[PDB]
């Protein structure tokens, strides 16, 4: 399916900044200056996501 191209999926837990879970989607509304840190929207809330530990849905 095409998908916003700033919907992102968790590949990792990543806990606080905004928690996230293995599979989760997100949204990433901004990066930081080198994208290594998403400013992305969950289900849950708000904040500060690793790049690392998400990766775009889209292909
Ligand atoms: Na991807
Ligand atoms: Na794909």
């Amino acid at each position: 399916m095409e998908n916003d191209p700033n919907l992102f999926v968790a590949l990792y837990d990543f806990v606080a900044t905004l928690s996230i879970t293995k599979g989760e989607k997100l949204r990433v509304l901004g990066y930081n200056h080198n994208g290594e840190w998403c400013e992305a929207q969950t289900k849950n809330g708000q904040g500060w996501v690793p790049s690392a530990y998400i990766t775009p849905v889209n292909s």
